[PDB]
């Protein structure tokens, strides 16, 4: 008793969608935080070093003060990197985890029940004429009820896929905003170093 | 005995030395925060490739599949400008600072060690006079070699500022290129969302 080719195609797209969703989530996290114990920013740890050594050196000449300026720039960068991790967790990671825990999970449960009903009907078909026809009819329409529940769940997830595009757009918007802010921070510290070099 | 100014220069050289090392190490760890990658595939490129793979495997042209290709290629683009940053920072910031450590700062520790040698030479002859003063003249000579070394490093300060400047320039170029990459793919995703 073999499910149609259209049902198997939807089921395959649904399996790809689910695997994409988990691997993309994992890889976005590993991109945000390549350090496995982090999954303070690295830029903060650098900021602090530059700042402490700037202070230890004093305001006498030019290097100590430059370290204060660059140290502060790095601290700012870390503030905006911290906002990136938060906005990506909330708007990209969490929506995909929920997708996995709710919609993709219900589908898998639907496929499990369908697999059971399918085997039931398989069995009753072999008992054909030796069992009541009502008993065969029941296995048949129970199998059909399941097939329809599964197929409408898979179909809806596939037709609502523009929501996954909204999630991708959320990841990108957050990175865009982070990078734009980093440009402003660094443009400003650039001016202060160039001035300092020129005097 | 040493001028309070010689001792102050020595102090500042110590700090500069310790700053140079700590900051190199923290800059590297900021380019590559994963210790296992820090042996020598950036993280953006592994994301890019996952998105590209799943885009093509999905085999569905409604929305998600095409968008994965679009963002996949954006992520690979960011990967490339990140390569450039890592290379630029190593070349214009990390190497200049390792060179300052290996050459100038080493040279000053060598001079300061010779100077102590001279002190011990004199500090032993003090237990027993044209000689007890030929040694104090040798110390004095070593003092001025040491202090002209320290002086030159500290006075030429603006080179270190110039090195910080190269770290910033590399970061700024990187972030500017990341902005434009991300702007182009923002347009592709909005047109897609606009149809739906």
């Amino acid at each position: 008793t073999k499910l149609d080719d259209d049902f198997k195609e939807m089921e395959r797209k649904v399996d790809v969608t689910s695997r994409a969703v988990m691997e993309i989530m994992t890889k976005t996290i590993e991109y945000l935080q390549p350090n496995p114990a982090s999954r303070p920013q690295a830029e903060a740890l650098l900021a602090e070093a530059m700042l402490k050594f700037g202070r230890e050196l004093g305001d006498d000449c030019n290097f100590g003060p430059a370290l204060g300026e660059v140290g502060e720039a790095m601290r700012e960068l870390s503030e905006v990197k911290d906002s990136l991790d938060m906005e990506v967790k909330q708007n990209f990671i969490d929506p995909l985890q929920n997708l996995h825990d709710k919609d993709l999970r219900e589908i898998q449960h639907h496929l499990k029940k369908l697999e059971g009903r399918r085997l039931d009907f398989g069995y009753k078909k072999k008992r054909q004429g030796k069992i009541p026809d009502e008993e065969l009819r029941q296995a048949l329409e129970k199998f059909d009820e399941s097939k329809e529940i599964a197929e409408s769940s898979m179909f809806n997830l596939l037709e609502m896929d523009i929501e996954q595009v909204s999630q991708l757009s959320a990841l990108v918007q957050a990175q865009l905003e982070y990078h734009k802010q980093a440009v402003q921070i660094l443009q400003q510290v650039t001016v202060r170093l160039e001035e300092r070099i020129r005097q």
